[PDB]
């Protein structure tokens, strides 16, 4: 009863889940076959969700927003493996995100650009999945066109993003589940739980 707290199983498990219906909400994504979607998201998720937390994390400072009370901070993470890719994914994107002053609807374009990856293997609607791509290209540019007409440059600049995602998203994978260890701070802080 006092490791009950596994609860975070089913937190990440609500994350995961709404991964999939926000990756079903995509358009055109639910028109391709289901192994195509399978394969995708099986391929995507690990830059697809550090770009959504890091979006979150924001209005954070040296911390990282995981979902409902979940935030890791600097200390934990160094502390569990991790301190680099926690620096990293502060200072390139959080940071980024947070100076281009860049909106749900860009993070949701870059993200509708990590999903549509056509270079994935077994894919057997790949140029369809390649010319979806295309056309997320074309909304986000459109997008950047009439949100930011004086930032000619900012289209680059929200695609620039990507690499990073791709660079940090294969260093996550010495995997970024070290945060289970959730599992076991709120009974150490349960119990030394005085103090209100």
């Amino acid at each position: 009863a006092a490791n009950a707290v596994a609860n975070i199983c089913q937190a990440t498990n609500t994350q995961l889940y709404q991964l999939v219906e926000w990756a079903k909400h995509i358009p055109h994504f639910s028109s391709l076959p289901i192994e195509d979607q399978v394969l995708l998201l099986r391929a995507g998720w690990n830059e697809l969700l550090i770009a959504a937390f890091s979006h979150r994390s924001v209005e954070v400072r040296d911390g990282i927003v995981l979902g409902a009370g979940i935030t890791v901070h600097r200390n934990s993470a160094h502390q569990a493996g991790v301190g680099t890719i926690f620096d990293r994914v502060l200072t390139e994107l959080v940071a980024k995100m947070r100076d281009m002053n860049m909106d749900r609807t860009e993070l949701g374009s870059l993200r509708s650009i990590i999903l549509f990856n056509p270079e994935v293997r077994g894919l057997k609607s790949g140029q369809e999945v390649e010319l979806l791509r295309e056309k997320v290209y074309a909304a986000l540019e459109e997008y950047t066109r009439v949100t930011r007409p004086e930032e000619p440059g900012r289209f680059a600049k929200l695609l620039l993003r990507l690499p990073a995602l791709r660079s940090i998203g294969l260093k996550c994978l010495e995997h970024l589940f070290f945060f289970r260890l959730i599992g076991d701070i709120p009974i150490d802080t349960f119990l030394m739980d005085m103090l209100g």
